[PDB]
């Protein structure tokens, strides 16, 4: 089998993307933020606080012939913004264009955090990063993609997000029209859960390409481009006024400024970010400072390819015995 749904962005500075999702029987659609950085899919609900909820669509499991509690199961997750949901749990049945999966884990929000609530087009996430880090209890469960590897023609996921338009997440096949030249595959760590590659390097502009590992993950549940402090200086050294913001949270830069490009390496390959990607827009309304694209990850703990990143290739999520991630210019 294979599935092929188009993704969204959600607002004029790709913020995020969702992806329509069929849950229970009949099906109720819900959009969905696909998130290679996490391994639950949630989902705003008939149980959800309903000062919480603002503009949501809910899955109501009491309409879906198919859906059965998880008896005992509870869920609770933080992410890496500082944002949070918690809940129960629910198996039914769940199609991402056009591929089925039946008993999915579909967990039920009874809280979410101000952000989830504040964000009326994003009606939960679906992860797609490794089993392991699902935060099911007692009983750990599977993603979307775990559940349907095995039904998949090939057993691999595709992320093509587009720029300002909307792209596609593809399961069980790789469309060979939907990138140019080759797919450069690279390693891959499962160790934190994630995704998790070595990209070999970095240019700014039209600048020489240093060579140096850069240990990061593959995320497209973060909007922005996190990488080491000495990195991301040396690219904002290349605009002018561009300063780091304490008050503001990281680097801004004069909204009037041309952005150069941002390349990293995948292997031998490189992958080249338009400067157009890097700008995130007035730090607040009418304001002429604008805030990047690319930011430091060292108070993270991690670096992150998330959208910014992502959006400039064609990436081949490879779920095979021994996982890897392949990325292609497009």
């Amino acid at each position: 089998s294979t599935g092929s749904a188009t993704t969204t962005p959600i607002d004029s500075l790709d913020d995020a993307y969702i992806t329509p999702v069929q849950i229970g029987t009949p099906a109720q659609t819900l959009n969905l933020d696909f998130d290679t950085g996490s391994s639950d899919l949630w989902v705003f609900s008939s149980e959800t606080t309903a000062s919480e909820v603002d503009g949501q669509t809910i899955y109501t499991p009491s309409k879906s012939t198919t859906a059965k509690l998880l008896s005992g199961a509870t869920w609770s997750i933080s992410y890496g913004d500082g944002s949070s949901s918690s809940g129960d749990v629910y198996t039914d049945t769940v199609s991402v264009g056009g591929l089925t999966v039946t008993g999915q884990a579909v967990e039920s929000a009874k809280k979410v955090s101000s952000s989830f609530t504040e964000d009326s087009t994003i009606d939960g996430l679906l992860g797609l990063a490794f089993s392991t880090l699902n935060t099911v209890s007692p009983t750990q469960q599977k993603t979307f993609f775990d559940n349907a590897k095995a039904s998949l023609d090939s057993p691999v996921f595709t992320a093509d997000l587009g720029y300002h338009a909307p792209g596609t997440y593809n399961f069980g096949f790789i469309d060979t029209t939907a990138y140019t030249g080759s797919i450069t595959y690279t390693a891959v760590s499962t160790k934190q859960g994630f995704w998790e590659w070595t990209s070999t390097g970095y240019a700014v502009g039209s600048g020489t390409f240093k060579s140096t590992s850069i240990d990061g993950i593959a995320d497209t549940g973060t909007t922005l481009l996190y990488l080491p402090a000495t990195v991301v200086s040396a690219y904002w050294a290349q605009v002018s006024g561009a300063k780091s913001s304490s008050s503001v949270g990281g680097y801004v830069f004069p909204c009037s400024a041309t952005l150069p490009s941002f390349t990293f390496g995948v292997g031998s390959a490189r992958i080249v970010i338009p400067g157009d990607y890097i700008d995130f827009g007035p730090i607040s309304t009418g304001s002429s400072s604008c805030f990047g694209g690319i930011q430091s990850s060292a108070g993270i703990g991690i670096n992150i390819f998330g959208d910014v990143a992502l959006k400039a290739a064609f990436v081949v999520f490879n779920g095979a015995t021994t996982p890897t991630l392949g990325f292609a210019s497009k």
